């Protein structure tokens, strides 16, 4: 509720990612706004180092679940906002089926009035001609359910989910996600019962933008209780 009060209005968001995938180094910067009352995020990301060496859709999940709309009856299950303003560390491993993996570490916290997501991504064991390094994925929305459970031993949560990315030939590239979040501060946080976040992300382009970029409109809602 201390943390939850920080999200009653529209909050500006900043995202900064430093990445290395099979030795291809890159940086992405993002800005936008989130409105947790509606579970709504609007963001624009730019590759600041030039051309992105992987498909934008593969970075969506990595590039602020504190903006999830938790129904009133599930408010005692919102770990993410309860960690604020000091924040949380989000770590993932993302296994691309028949290809490489991403490992990510992010810190999500407030800097003044701004919610900041600072990320390091490391990708290894990708195939030069695979769907990822070969840029064979469609620039398509992604939607799925993030399954959350408590992790008492680290005073945090774990999550797992699958994203099925459409491939240009009509097939699918599976990305299996394994997630862990832990608070940065030492204050109390809400450890939830099992539930999920229903998440939909729509991907678009800015017609006047010449840099490599992605525009995102996302809706995230807690459910399953």
């Amino acid at each position: 509720s201390k943390g939850e009060e920080l999200f009653t209005g529209v909050v500006p968001i900043l995202v900064e990612l430093d990445g290395d995938v099979n030795g291809h180094k890159f940086s992405v910067s993002g800005e936008g706004e989130g409105d947790a009352t509606y579970g709504k995020l609007t963001l624009k990301f730019i590759c600041t180092t030039g051309k992105l060496p992987v498909p934008w859709p593969t970075l969506v999940t990595t590039l602020v679940q504190c903006f999830a709309r938790y129904p009133d009856h599930m408010k005692q299950h919102d770990f993410f906002k309860s960690a604020m303003p000091e924040g949380y560390v989000q770590e993932r491993t993302i296994f691309f089926k028949d290809d490489g993996n991403y490992k990510t570490r992010a810190e999500v916290k407030f800097e003044g009035d701004t919610l900041v997501n600072r990320i390091e991504l490391k990708g290894i064991d990708f195939k030069e001609d695979g769907n990822i390094l070969g840029h064979k994925l469609e620039y398509n929305a992604i939607s799925d359910n993030v399954y959350i459970t408590a992790d008492k031993q680290k005073n945090g949560i774990k999550a797992n989910f699958k994203i099925r990315h459409n491939i240009e030939d009509g097939s699918v590239q599976l990305a299996d996600h394994y997630q862990q979040n832990t608070p940065i501060g030492d204050g109390p946080v809400l450890l939830p019962d099992n539930h999920y976040l229903s998440t939909q992300s729509a991907l678009s382009k800015d017609p006047n933008e010449k840099r490599d970029h992605m525009v995102l409109l996302e809706f995230v809602t807690a459910a399953g209780i």
